[PDB]
RNA sequence: UCUUGUGACUUAACGUUAGGGGCGAUAAACCAAUCACGCUAUGGCAUAGCUAAGUUUCUGCGAAAUAUAUUUAGGUAUAGCUUAAAAAACUUUAUAGAUAAAA
């Protein structure tokens, strides 16, 4: 934390403390799901977006050792708890946050209802995709393909986020492109356009 | 062994002054076997935060010697001590980009 005026005091007036910094360790720490259960029950009173968002992409993590295996059954009940705090702070979400949660999620095949997916997506349909901005390249991909995963086909959410995004595609890193282009030749409404070309 | 031994002497009988007192060539001396207040009865089973003592058996539980205040310091009061696998809570501190399902 830095009190020097800036150029961006939208990310130089966040408040970081220890007390966050030990929970997100906890989260990282664990090497199972039995054991990431037992920490979310410890910590029931203290998660906030932050943690949340954290959470999902260790489901992720932690899925990946289990290669030949289906989703086991503790994987299946964290997720089911999860989707409780998604909801209770379903306006209360970054884009970058929003953008890590559906890629968490969608790892585990798991599908979001269809309420809570149509307010999530306000972060890039509200401020006229001003948010958008805000999200780095690492975001960016995982919007792309987190919500082409989930099934989400709206016409509003996805041409906004195509203009929004079209000015940096020749700045991207390639592989970037490519996730890019693939969610493009999936969509029907995107094929021929100036956003393919 | 020593001092005085016709004198401010010694002795016998009876009498006078009484304790908030008497008497005293003053030693606080004497006033019925030891007086800086006699003896006896009563108030009176005076008062003692001090010392001593406290009488048959069996079963169960079980301390303290610190703090504060005190005409208080070897006394007493208050607090402390002793008797009388539930619920709830998450604590010894700091951080990432690992998924690829469609001719
Ligand atoms: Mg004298
Ligand atoms: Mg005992
Ligand atoms: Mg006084």
């Amino acid at each position: 934390n830095t009190g020097v005026p800036g150029p961006r005091p939208e990310v130089a007036q966040k408040l970081s403390t220890e007390y966050q910094g030990h929970i997100l360790r906890m989260i990282s720490l664990a090497e199972s799901a039995s054991e990431l259960d037992e920490v979310l029950w410890s910590s029931k009173k203290h998660l906030r977006p932050v943690h949340i968002a954290r959470s999902c992409l260790k489901l992720e993590y932690l899925r990946t050792k289990e290669k030949g295996r289906e989703v086991s059954e503790p994987i299946k009940n964290l997720a089911s708890e999860l989707e409780n705090y998604v909801e209770l702070y379903s306006t209360k979400f970054t884009i970058g946050q929003v953008s890590q949660l559906v890629r968490g999620l969608s790892s585990i095949r798991r599908n979001i209802q269809p309420d809570l997916l149509l307010k999530l997506a306000a972060v890039v349909v509200a401020d006229d995709g001003r948010q958008v901005q805000l999200a780095n390249e690492m975001d960016c991909r995982d919007l792309f393909f987190g919500f082409f995963s989930q099934g989400f086909d709206n016409e509003l959410f996805w041409k906004r986020l195509s203009e929004s995004v079209l000015p940096r595609l020749p700045y991207f890193n390639a592989d970037v492109v490519s996730t890019v282009l693939r969610v493009v030749s999936g969509l029907r409404f995107l094929h021929n356009t100036e956003f393919a070309h």
